[PDB]
């Protein structure tokens, strides 16, 4: 006879105080971008980005991650 | 008989205090760019990335990780 | 008759304390770019950053980390 | 004959440049306070201030600040 | 024949560049304050102050300063 | 005849550049007081100050200060 008693038991605590945030400045690409382009030869998929693309501010008033598996296999 | 008894106790804290958090300054490509090109021949594919990008300002208050993994197999 | 008793008892603490957190300051490519190319052949793929790409400022109030693995396995 | 003339020319300059101004924490009688008085006799005025009284915080972006007096006096 | 020229000339700048100003802890009378007074005789004026009182906090972004006098007296 | 030229010339500058300012504590009186007073006689005027009073925390991101006097007296 087996018998299997999968009993956790969690209690914890993922906590942040912050007294103030603020005052972020993310500023890019305040740079001249100058692409001059002659007598090219593309054979094949060309993929192109010029300027400022994809900067993210991220700015979470916790941004606390608890991440928690549990797995009971059986065979 | 197999007898297994899985009872796993957590009363884990992960804590932050912050009194003050701010004045973040993130300046990426303030610099000219110039890009001069003649006469390229390209067989296979190109991917050009010209400027500022994929910068990040990430400031989380807490940002406190906790990761747990339970894992009882029984074959 | 096998019998396995699996009690871990964990009372952790991961803490920070932080009187104040500021005044950072991240300038990346602040200089100059000049990438003048003339006359080249490519055959085969090909892949080009230029300018200021995937700069990260980072600044967690916290940023505490806690890894824990639990496994019990029985054959 | 009596011929005064007063040109002053004032082509000055009070500037300031301030990145970010923030996270100011002003936290003035956060003790208890306890008077006790017993038997006491008074003949004249009384001024009496008890507590957490008169605080300032003063945050000006600028605050600069331009005196400039002109006197001519004739006798 | 008394002739006066008053001509002062002022190009003067007074100038500040602050990157970033701030995180500021001003925590005064976080001690616990206990008067316990008895039997006493006051025949004149009596001025009393007990606790957290007038604390400044003053965080001028810039805080520049110019004081001009100019003064012609004739007799 | 009397002829009198009063033509001073400024082009100072007073300045100043701060990359950052900040993480400042200010913390007075964080001790206890205790102020235990009996049989006492007093004929004449009294000023009591007790506990955290007139501290001052200053913090301007320039502060500089020119002062300039032009006096030009005729008898």
């Amino acid at each position: 006879s087996v018998q299997i008693v999968y009993k956790p038991v969690d209690l914890s605590k993922v906590t942040s105080k912050c007294g103030s945030l603020g005052n972020i400045h993310h500023k890019p690409g305040g740079g001249q971008v100058e692409v001059k382009s002659e007598k090219l030869d593309f054979k094949d998929r060309v993929q192109s980005k010029i300027g400022s693309l994809d900067n993210i501010t991220h700015v979470p008033g916790g941004g606390n991650k608890k991440i928690e598996t549990h797995k009971l296999t059986f065979r």
